[PDB]
């Protein structure tokens, strides 16, 4: 096998509604999870909104044996500006293109067969217009990086991710943990990196015995920690241990202990009616409405 397997990455949601139908009506995924969360308030908790966010996942299967989308929704923020970190998930499903076609869902043919479409929030997916293969139709992530040799010495001598395709000449490497993963492409691109508004973050598991050590290395390497070691708790489930992680351009990289996570990233059968009942019970834009403001901006 491999200890260490991609898992997730962050989206940060705007318009809930919006977000949830491109992913079950567009991309055809489903809801694996959904957790509403209320974190309070340093001083005086300022509207009913303040500390008051809900993550839901959404992907073709059990996060177990697929790579999913972390869908991150605080009440009281409505916009992200999208810089060019993030360049998308790529995903193999002739069924995801015929339904942009059917709902008149923007689509355009960047190489044959491959329709580029852009989620809520600008975020870009790459549709292979081929049949749902015999497993997870997730491919990649693709990141933008500034300098390709800086990005293979960290993503691969220090977190240890293979590298299944090299071309120095197109600026580009595919690494993964093992064949039957997401991969996560790193492209060079033009005018460096800018985050912006919308940046979102790839989550790794390891076995929790690692999560120390590889705080440690980071440590006696020079590398930016953005969260030490800490436990995290998720409102009747497990709570499991993370350390947040920069690569060389400042792309956020969560490693999370594999053993709690299992326990924490069961699929719950009622993920997709907790949702739905959540949205028809959001009353924020009616809130923020009434009080004459807007969300804030990431
Ligand atoms: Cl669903
Ligand atoms: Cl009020
Ligand atoms: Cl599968
Ligand atoms: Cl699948
Ligand atoms: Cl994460
Ligand atoms: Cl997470
Ligand atoms: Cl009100
Ligand atoms: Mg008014
Ligand atoms: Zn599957
Ligand atoms: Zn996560
Ligand atoms: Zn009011």
């Amino acid at each position: 096998m491999a200890a260490r397997r991609a898992l997730h990455f962050v989206f940060k949601v705007g318009n809930r509604f919006q977000t949830a139908r491109f992913y079950r009506d567009v991309l055809g995924m489903k809801v694996l999870r959904h957790e509403e969360f209320e974190e309070g308030c340093k001083a005086a908790c300022n509207g009913p909104y303040d500390g008051k966010w809900s993550k839901t996942m959404v992907g073709f299967g059990p996060e177990d044996d697929h790579f999913v989308a972390e869908l991150t929704y605080n009440y009281g923020v409505g916009d992200y500006k999208l810089g060019n970190d993030f360049m998308g998930i790529t995903l193999a499903s002739s069924q995801a293109v015929s339904n942009a076609r059917k709902l008149e869902w923007p689509l355009t043919e960047v190489a044959e067969g491959v329709f580029e479409t852009e989620a809520p929030g600008g975020y870009k997916f790459y549709l292979q217009n081929r049949s749902l293969p015999q497993s997870d139709p997730v491919l990649k992530v693709t990141l933008a990086v500034s300098d390709l040799q800086k990005s293979l010495n960290y993503w691969c001598n220090l977190l240890g991710m293979k590298i299944y395709e090299k071309d120095e000449e197109k600026q580009r490497a595919l690494l993964g943990y093992a064949d039957n993963q997401c991969k996560l492409e790193l492209q060079g691109v033009k005018g460096g990196v800018d985050h912006a508004a919308a940046f979102g973050r790839i989550a790794f598991s390891c076995p929790q015995k690692e999560l120390p050590d590889l705080e440690d290395l980071m440590k006696r390497e020079n590398q930016k920690i953005l969260t030490p070691l800490v436990s995290l708790d998720t409102p009747g489930k497990a709570t499991v241990q993370v350390v947040i992680l920069a690569d060389p351009d400042g792309h956020e990289i969560c490693f999370v202990g594999d053993e709690a996570f299992r326990e924490l990233s069961k699929m719950d059968p009622e993920g997709s009616k907790l949702l739905d009942d959540a949205m028809a019970a959001d009353k924020s834009d009616e809130w923020f409405a009434k009080h004459n403001k807007p969300k804030a901006s990431g």
